[PDB]
């Protein structure tokens, strides 16, 4: 009708490749996709034609160009090229990582990335994904946002135990939305893991429309959650403030 | 059995189609740029917009973020230094001397592949060694291409310390090599890391246009005065990074 399933099935067999297996069986791929043998083959030398993967022993790997397709995003959005002087003035003060979110749905992606390197290590790529319920990101990116967006978010998420605090009920979620309001950051404790603090404040664009939001987090162990608060959430709203700034944003 | 999914290829022409120049084009942007009819790129947005790509208001359309997603089930260092190790070879082979694959890790880098010779008086490394970047080649190659925000990074992190008789002990200093080697299209330092230790890198390209490696070669001041050394090997560190460039699918 409008719905062209062949593209669905096209990510699916991309997503179906684990950065760990890096190169599979047809037979692999299509148990993971859940997609017949036949179809599999097919998208596979379609996406071999295209340069997306290369096939080879009866066995397929990914190409460099599967990560083309995602430069595109930050191509053509320029608050990720912005971001990276003001994430890094936060990870060299705090030493801690510093992160450029973004919403997507019920998830927040990590758009950008200013690593700090420990082997005590805060594990997330570029186009990592985070529920926004459990999460400093989310709930900076939805404390502002339309109840509309809210409900279809609530709608999607799961709310899961992820860790030793996570919220429950979206009943709950209001009230940290309340209390990001309030303080112009979120700041969560052991909810999207265990002994994973995190915070994060908006980033405006020239409407005053939160685009983004600067975020850094760090472990229990280093500190707790107060600390952590009084240590880094002055260059966070800084580096937001700064962010905020050079979009547009009065 | 037809091999070959048009509507795939369409599908991604049109998510490319996104860009510097339309971050959020209209219908007629895309199908121009895509190259497509009109009512064939709306069936495709549509299409993308259901499975959460695209978004669309008021006759423009945007890429949402879920694109990112994608490469994150790549390992793209894995994949270089697969691709590296014929390639690295090759260089092993022509210049007498162990061939490397260097990578950049904060105001690192790090040995990511090795092909060794065989001396009794050898340069000494093993794969997941690290040298400072502003010290080295292999730094400098892996820098002067390099977003502003990554060479800023690099210079907050280093000590700038004086290892061998050579040593830049300045920002400045990196700054003027790292012109040096934008104009030259390699690098190459000699007694910066180490008295009588040569180097020379040349930077490694993806598909996107991004400096993902560097080769490497080192020698002794005893084997090779530097301009001796840079007449020798570099043509085939050159055509060595230019090859895995191709292989990790550089135009």
């Amino acid at each position: 009708r409008d719905y062209i399933q062949s593209i669905e099935r096209g990510f699916a067999v991309l997503l179906a490749f684990d950065a760990q297996r890096p190169n599979p069986t047809l037979a692999e791929l299509a148990t993971e996709a859940g997609l017949s043998r036949p179809a599999v083959r097919r998208i596979l030398l379609t996406l071999q034609k295209l340069g997306y993967v290369a096939g080879s022993g009866g066995r397929w790997s990914l190409t460099p160009r599967v990560l083309s397709i995602g430069q595109h995003y930050s191509e053509s959005h320029a608050l990720i090229e912005a971001a990276m002087p003001r994430l890094l003035e936060v990870a060299e003060k705090t030493q801690e990582s510093a992160s450029l979110g973004v919403l997507d749905g019920a998830d927040v992606v990590y758009a950008a990335r200013v690593p700090v390197r420990r082997i005590m290590s805060i594990n997330v790529s570029v186009g990592t994904r985070v529920p926004a319920y459990a999460t400093s990101m989310g709930r900076a990116l939805l404390a502002w946002a339309p109840a509309d967006v809210v409900e279809r978010v609530v709608a999607e998420s799961t709310f899961q135990k992820l860790g030793p605090e996570t919220i429950g009920t979206a009943a709950e979620l209001e009230r940290e939305l309340a209390k990001v309001r309030e303080q112009g950051f979120a700041l969560t404790s052991e909810e999207l893991e265990k002994g994973l603090i995190s915070l994060a404040a908006p980033v405006h664009d020239a409407g005053g429309t939160v685009v983004g939001v600067v975020a850094c987090s760090t472990s229990s162990a280093r500190n707790t959650p107060a600390q952590f608060r009084e240590q880094a959430v002055p260059c966070v709203l800084a580096a937001a403030a700064a962010l905020s700034a050079d979009m547009g944003f009065a």
